[PDB]
Parts: C-alpha cells; structure tokens; sequence
C-alpha cells in the first residue's frame, strides 16, 4: 500500500471533519463576487471558475507557456480557455467539454481575447480525433472513494493526451490519481518521452491528490508524489488552518488579433469617404491594434454611445390567457435577441466574418449566360426608369429628427444633390452602411439568443439608391405575373395557393432547401451579374445606377460597434464581397441559381470546371426552349425557394450550387436533398399551408406552422396598456390567418375579450415581407375575414360572404394536433372550461373599461 493510506483515512472520515479538512491550510480564491456578477449578466473581467486562478499559478511560475493553437480538453465553463485567451503568445483556443445534463455547460464571456476562444459542448474528447496544436490542456478526472476506479479513469486520460501530444508541445494535464502503481508506471513512461514533471497546485482542496503533468517542469515522479501524500496526511492532525486567500483573476476586456489581414480593399473608391468619418470625429479616431476582423478590412474606430439590448419581457397579458403552455418549453424558452455591441460582435465573428472561394471558370459562364438571359426576359414587357423625389417624398408615408420632417425641408435635398453629382462624377462620401442587430423573437435561452444584422443606410443615400434601382420593387418586376417565379406583392396567406398551383406541374418532388446565411454568400460574380440591369438602361440613368452598383454595392464602407476595454467604440470596415432593393436582387440571383441547378439535374452541362462550346450552346437552347417553363416551376421570395423540377435527379445536382456560394444549411455538403411529396408539407416563408374545406365546399389554402412558434413569439415584447395592445395585435392576427386552430382562436377570442375594445392594435406582429398586417384595423374581424379570404381572394370563386365564426372551419383535429394543437389534453379542456375566469383577472388589471365578449357559448 502506497501513501493511499490517505484515501483510506479521507473518504472514511467524518462528514464535517471532511468539509473542515478540505479547506484547512490551502489557498482559496474568493469567488463570492465573480459568481455574483456573472448572474447579473456582467460578462467582463470575470473568470468563470476557480480554474482561471489554478492555471494562473502554473502559468505565472513558467511551468506551462501556452502558445499558438491551444486545445483545452474538458473546458467546462471555460476556466483555462478564457484565461488563456488573455495571454500573449496565444493565437487561437479550442474548447471542448462533454457537458450536457449532469455535466458543466460552457459560459459565453466578453473577457479579453474572447474572439480567440471558441467553446464547443457535447464532446466526448475520448472519441474525437487529434488536431495540430501548439499546446494541450486537460482537466478531466472525477474523484471517487474507490482508488482502483480512478486509477482507471486517470489511465484513460493519460492514454488520451498521449494521442494529442507531440515532441514540441506545451502541456498541462490533470493527473487525478497519481499515487497508484498504475499511473506512476504510466507517468514514469510518459515522462521519459515527453518530459516535464508532476506538480501539485496550492489551490486544490485537500480532498484530492490532483497533480499536474506540466511540460516545463522537471522532478522525480515517485518522490514528488509521496511528498504530497506526506503533506496531505499531515494536515489530518494539523489543527484546522484558515485558508490563505488570493484575489481572483481579472481576465480583462476586449478583443485582440491584428495579425492576418486578408481583404485588398480598393481604397481608390472607399477612400474619399473614409476621410469623412475621421474628419467628422478625430477627437476620438484611433487605430485599434486589436481589431477582430479577418475578412473585413479595418480602418480605425471612434467613441460611440452603446446601442442595443438583451431584454425579454413576458407579455403577461397573453401569458395569463396561455395558462396551459407555461409548461411547454418551446414557449417558456423563447427569448428576444441580443443587439448589445457584444452580441453583435459575437454574431459577426461567426456569420459575416467569412469568405467564399471564387467560382470556377465554367460556373462563372453559366451564371453570366443565365443572368444575361433572365435580365433580358424579366424586362421583356418592362422598362427601367428613375424614381422622382416626389415619389420618394411621397413614399415617406410609412416605409432632422424625422424622415417625413427631413424630405419636406430643403436642406436634405441639396445635401443629396452634392453627393448625387459626386456619384455621377465617380465618388461617394456619405454612402456608409451602419450595421445593427435585428431584434427578433428567436427562441434559445436557458434563462440567450442571437442571429441577424440589418445594414441601415443614410436616409439620403437610399434616395440615390431608390432613384436608380427603385423601378424594381415599384414597377413590380418580381411579381409572379412578370417573373413567373417571384411572389412579390403577394399576401402571406395567399402564398399557400401558389404552392398548390405548383404541385399541378408535372415533375418530381417539391424542394425547399435553405441557404446558410444567404447575404454573406453573395459573390462578386453575383454582384457583377446583377449589375447587368444596366445593359438595359441608358443616359443619366445608367451612370447613376452604375455608381450604386460599382460604388456602394461592390465597394461598401460599414460601421459596427464593439466594446473596447475603455468604452464602446464604433469600428469602420469595408468588404467588397457580400451584400447589404436587396430583395429583388436576392430574388434575381436565387432564380438564376435555381435555374443553374435545375439545369444540372437534367444534365444540360456536365462540369462546373469548364463549360464546353457545345455545352454553353445547350445552355442557351435550354434557356430559350424551356426557360420560362422552369421559372413556372419555382416559388421564390428572396433567398427562400421552393422548386419542383422534372425529375428527382435534382436532389444531387450540387457542384454548381456549392460553387456559387449558395451552400445549404444543416446538412453535409455532398448529401442529397430532402424531397417533399405533399405540398402541404413544404415550408416557404416560415409557414406551411393546409387545404381546408368549409361547409359550402370551397377550397381554402391557409397558412400554418408549429403552433408553439406562434404562442412563444406572442408572449414576448421589446405599461399594462402598451403590452395589452401588443397581444391584441397578435390576437387579431391569429384570427384572419390562423383561424383554423382550435387553440389559437379560442385564445384569441380571449385576448380581445380582455383587452378593452376601441384600443387600437400596435407595433409589428411580424417582420415578414409578405405580411399584409391587415389585422391592425379596429373593425369587426369577420368583416376583414370576408375581405381577405372571400371578397378579395382570387382563388376564391364563390364570393358568397360568410356571416358567423361558426360557419368558419378548423383544421381536422389530428392536423391541429400534428401542427401542434393541445386539444385532447386535460389541461387544454380545463383551460377552456374555466376561461372567463382568466379573462376576468386580466380585465381586473387592465383597469375598468368597455369590454365586448367574443367567447362562443
Ligand atoms: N470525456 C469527456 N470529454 C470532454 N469533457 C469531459 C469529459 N469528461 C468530463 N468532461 C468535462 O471536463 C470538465 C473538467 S472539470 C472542468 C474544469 C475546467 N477545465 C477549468 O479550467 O475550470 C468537466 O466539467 C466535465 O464536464
Ligand atoms: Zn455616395
Ligand atoms: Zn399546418
């Protein structure tokens, strides 16, 4: 028996002598002040565990000099990794923890260097292959009263780190149990090869023998272990000692890098307009030597009042009428988003900060030819033109503290005129985009969320843009009528009929692949293709639009805001690639892309790498012979697309689709696509569409979605009244659009029976483009219903009005139940029986006003 005569004493020791012993003589790190700011949401400075300190005392003693690629095996919250981010000779850190239920889930931190730390949870480091790394950490080992077990556990990790270890590598490896003649054997052998020594840390509790194989030490294995067994056996009878306290680690703030650079930015274009911003400022303009950008070009920063949020209020007025769903987690776990400068930069590091390799000479040709053709088609029966300051000032009606109060006020129009003749002449000055997150009610918390960005532009630079490319959305170029494929100017509810009318086409299945971050995947080839709108212009109309395309679309300057360790700045950056009117372009190129892909299925061309002469002829013929036939095969709204090709050879035609940028989401690249054989199953614009027979026998096609997605979004906002008029906007929307849901209607008739009548609905219910927002009136909702489905709905022939909500039909139960209903559950039944009661408690809380009652008897 080794000094493991101590484990015999330890685990066989009094429950309280245990918690005394554990702390006596050691070195603690008062955490009861960092653990307290992390719950507040404070994301700076703080270490996430008592482990930044641990790895601090080793690093500060030169026992480990992490550098370069650092891989952390067992990151947990992020103690060693986040700490290593702050360090200087480190470049990237890769964190890995099993995590999950029982284990320790990682924490996201704004701490200095954080952009250099990527943490992934859900990883059995034992089952993942080794990568190149300049330093290798590992803090795995669960202790146990059975030392034969943890010799096995330690043996298991020692075998792992040896796979990852290289002769030149820096390391730090928790040896959970080092006094067992199993590990001392393996350590003695691991030490001959890789060298280093076993070092006990003065920060570890006395209830373990943890020693660390640190690369840059040296020392006898056996004797260093018994040295610790003695020192730990002593403290069994050494009169309880306090616990020397260290200050925690101040892990800092802010983002480093400046090393890489990788975007030759035409300065002879973005130049005359970057000196503006550093003129406008300069009492602030610095150059952050620690900018995070790699595939965007950096230019300097300036001080900025922070802008964003990460809030989430429960619409407790919709929530008090939603009593059966307080348990369902895909409501009670759907936060708002995160627009704070940190969550914007956290999204930047992941979605916008990428590049896209150049397409192959042959893809390049196919994309030209097809656009060459499409543009020519799309305006077979259309002509481009300018849009009038009048039209713009006219468009002011919902779409200088104002924009209404900025166009009717002479000043702006001379400001837009100076830069106007500048574009004409070949420059911008005032043509920056100013990024910001889009608040959205995407779910994903724990108690979190984040996704998108919206390139907001100078209220006067839009005019130069609107004036050039406004004819697109204004003469309805991408309306189904003229584009055959587009669905512009079409009601979301009427988007169901358009898919039904496409199943009518003869072909394979219906396909609705989603592109992974479309705007980021726009290439210059897609930019210079969409530029061809100009070939079909002339005069002072080309020039202008040419400037738009060449000056602000292919060559744009952007500002974004990130937290420095000294306030929120606003960096200024430029990319040539990517895209910010970006709907018709996003529809134009999605068509072209889905044309090239349809073509691939059918074999009209065989290789992306080179299109042969006899092959770019077939392309033309195909395009001229069946081009309009295949446009009719698609339902395309921006980046969102539904397709029904000839055959299911489609679902494998990908050399083009992946070379153009347009890489599908949530699916390995060279894996065939998912077909839909039922068009009431295809998703398009975050909805699907059932076909619902009424009583008189008329065909309804009606939008639907996972009924949970609908309650959750409704129970969030960005007074009792300002929030009661937010439910009524959702409730009015559920009628009219989701009327076919036993749950939603029953819950909507309750919202409008607890929100006073005459109270007008307010703030957006959806940022959908195809949303008519027709649920905002204060009219009888059965009047509007007839107005949408019967009076104005074209696919509706018998204009015989309906005049009762009882004559309005639900889906069949099991569709309702499939698409997510709760009918059939004992709560849902209790919730309807006793509903005039939760109406009451919401009326008896929204004051004492005028109340109708819609609730059917
Ligand atoms: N097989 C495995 N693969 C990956 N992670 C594991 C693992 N087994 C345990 N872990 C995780 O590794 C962590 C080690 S304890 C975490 C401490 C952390 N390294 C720090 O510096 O603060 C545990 O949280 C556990 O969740
Ligand atoms: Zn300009
Ligand atoms: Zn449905």
């Amino acid at each position: 028996t080794l000094g493991e005569k101590w484990k015999n004493r330890l685990n066989a020791l009094g429950k309280s002598e245990f918690q005394i012993y554990k702390k006596s003589g050691i070195q603690e790190v008062d955490r009861t002040l960092a653990k307290e700011g992390i719950k507040r949401g404070e994301t700076d400075h703080h270490a996430v565990s008592r482990g930044s300190a641990k790895l601090r005392w080793f690093v500060e003693r030169n026992l480990v000099t992490p550098e370069g690629k650092v891989v952390d095996l067992g990151c947990g919250r992020g103690g060693w990794s986040y700490y290593c981010g702050g360090l200087k000779n480190v470049k990237e850190v890769k964190g890995l923890t099993k995590g999950g239920p029982g284990h320790e889930e990682p924490i996201p931190m704004s701490t200095y260097g954080w952009n250099l730390v990527r943490l992934q949870s859900g990883v059995d480091v034992f089952f993942t292959p080794p990568e190149k790394c300049d330093t290798l950490l590992c803090d795995i080992g669960e202790s146990s009263p059975n030392p034969t077990v943890e010799a096995g556990r330690t043996l298991r990790v020692l075998n792992l780190v040896e796979n990852w270890l290289n002769n030149n590598t820096q390391f730090c490896i928790k040896v959970l149990n080092p006094y067992m003649p199993s590990v001392i054997e393996k350590m003695e052998a691991l030490q001959r090869k890789y060298g280093g020594a076993l070092v006990r840390n003065p920060l570890s509790r006395n209830s373990t023998h943890e020693m660390y194989w640190v690369s840059n030490a040296s020392g006898n294995i056996v004797s260093s272990v018994n040295m610790i067994s003695r020192m730990l056996i002593n403290r069994f009878t050494m009169r309880h000692k306090k616990a020397t306290y260290e200050p925690d680690v101040d892990l800092g703030s802010g983002t480093r890098n400046i090393g890489i650079e990788s975007e030759t930015p035409n300065l002879d274009i973005i130049g005359k307009r970057i000196e503006k911003i550093k003129q406008e400022h300069e009492t602030s303009w610095h150059y952050d030597q620690d900018h995070p950008y790699k595939t965007w070009a950096y230019h300097g920063s300036y001080e900025t009042k922070q802008t964003g949020s990460a809030s989430s209020m429960v619409n407790g007025v919709v929530r008090l009428l939603t009593k059966p769903w307080d348990i369902i987690p895909m409501v009670t776990q759907m936060a708002m988003t995160d627009t704070t400068p940190f969550g914007q930069q956290r999204v930047f590091k992941e979605k916008v900060d990428t590049r896209t390799q150049e397409p192959k000479e042959g893809t390049k040709k196919l994309m030209k030819i097809t656009a060459e053709w499409l543009w020519k088609e799309l305006g077979k029966k259309k002509t481009p033109r300018m849009c009038t300051r009048e039209e713009f000032t006219r468009k002011v009606r919902s779409n200088w503290k104002s924009a209404r109060e900025a166009v009717e006020d002479s000043g702006f129009w001379e400001l837009v005129d100076k830069e106007r003749n500048l574009h004409l002449e070949g420059k911008c000055e005032t043509c920056v985009y100013n990024m910001m997150g889009k608040r959205e009610k995407k779910l994903g918390e724990f108690g979190a969320k984040g996704s998108r960005a919206i390139w907001y532009m100078w209220l006067g630079a839009r005019f130069l843009e609107f004036e050039a490319l406004g004819f697109l959305n204004e003469d309805h170029w991408f309306s189904r009528e003229n584009s055959l494929s587009g669905v512009e100017g079409e009601g979301l509810h009427k988007l169901g009929y358009i898919l039904r009318d496409v199943s009518k086409k003869e072909g394979g299945a219906m396909y609705a692949d989603d592109t992974a971050g479309w705007d980021t995947r726009i290439t210059l080839e897609d930019l210079k293709n969409e530029e061809m709108v100009t070939n079909h212009m002339e005069g002072e109309h080309k020039k202008l639009a040419e400037a738009i395309f060449k000056l602000t679309y292919q060559n744009k300057v952007v500002r974004v805001q990130r937290p420095t360790p000294r306030g929120t700045v606003m960096d200024i950056i430029s990319r040539r690639d990517q895209r910010g009117v970006t709907y018709g372009l996003n529809t134009f190129t999605n068509m072209e892309a889905q044309l090239i892909r349809q073509m691939e299925g059918e074999g009209v061309f065989k290789s992306i790498q080179h299109l042969t002469v006899t092959e770019e002829i077939a392309v033309k013929n195909w395009l001229v012979r069946v081009g309009r036939e295949r446009l009719s095969r698609m339902a395309i709204s921006g980046d969102d697309c539904v397709v029904k090709p000839l055959d299911d050879r489609f679902a494998s035609a990908l050399t083009a689709l992946n070379d153009m940028g347009k890489v599908r989401k949530d699916i390995q690249q060279w894996e065939p696509s998912r077909g839909w054989n039922d068009w009431t199953q295809v998703p398009f614009c975050s909805h699907h569409f059932h076909e619902l027979i009424m009583k008189d026998g008329r065909v309804l096609v009606v939008p639907c979605r996972n009924q949970d997605e609908l309650i959750g979004r409704a129970r969030i906002s960005q007074s009792l009244r300002e929030t009661a008029c937010l439910g009524k906007s959702y409730a009015q929307m559920w009628s009219l659009m989701y009327f076919h849901r036993r749950d939603l209607r029953l819950a909507a008739n309750a919202i409008c029976s607890a929100v006073p009548s005459h109270w007008v609905p307010t703030s957006r219910t959806t940022w959908s483009i195809h949303a008519t927002h027709e649920w905002m009136t204060t009219e009888d909702m059965l009047t509007v219903w007839n107005r949408v489905w019967i009076q104005e709905n074209p696919w509706m022939e018998d204009k015989t009005p309906v005049e009762s909500w009882e004559e309005i039909p639900y889906l069949g139960k099991r569709e309702d139940q499939w698409c997510g209903s709760l009918i059939g559950l004992t709560s849902r039944a209790t919730w309807a029986k006793n509903i005039q009661t939760a109406i009451n408690q919401v009326r008896s809380l929204i004051g004492n006003e005028e109340y109708t009652d819609y609730m059917p008897s």
